[PDB]
DNA sequence: GATTCTGCATGGATT
DNA sequence: CAATCCATGCAGAAT
């Protein structure tokens, strides 16, 4: 907890967010900009760690083809909403370690 | 059949 | 006007 982060994107929760779907979207402008360069549909497995804590998550990070372009998702979010409780409107903030592309990334509002 | 997963299409609101 | 973003609907696989 001697962390530096950088703001990668944030997202405020909608209804579909913390669904039955299991699955958190990623503001597309962001997620191209900071987020890893995703170049397949499969995706890539990434993890993030609690800002305030010990815990890690892993989720997918894949992206879905829409119109000529994408929308980007982080797949697996069912345990990690139910787990934290979040609800419509609480925030999923995804920070980056200075040194090391190490993705600090947690909810809780925060800001 | 009925139900859930998964990936894509639709459609309102905004850039 | 047309393009973009994204919440959600929804068709086809999988269970």
């Amino acid at each position: 907890d001697n962390k530096k982060l950088r703001v990668l994107c944030e997202k405020e929760l909608k209804n579909s967010d913390v669904g039955s779907l299991g699955r958190i979207v990623l503001p597309k402008r962001d997620a191209e900009a900071n987020l890893p360069k995703l170049s397949d549909k499969e995706g890539i497995v990434v993890q993030m760690r609690d800002v305030f804590s010990m815990q890690s998550w892993s989720f997918k990070y894949k992206f879905w083809s829409n119109n000529k372009s994408r929308m980007y998702v982080l797949e697996n979010t069912g345990e990690f909403v139910k787990q934290n409780g979040a609800e419509i409107g609480d925030f999923l903030t995804i920070y980056e370690d200075e040194s090391k592309n190490l993705y600090f990334a947690m909810n809780g509002n925060s800001g």
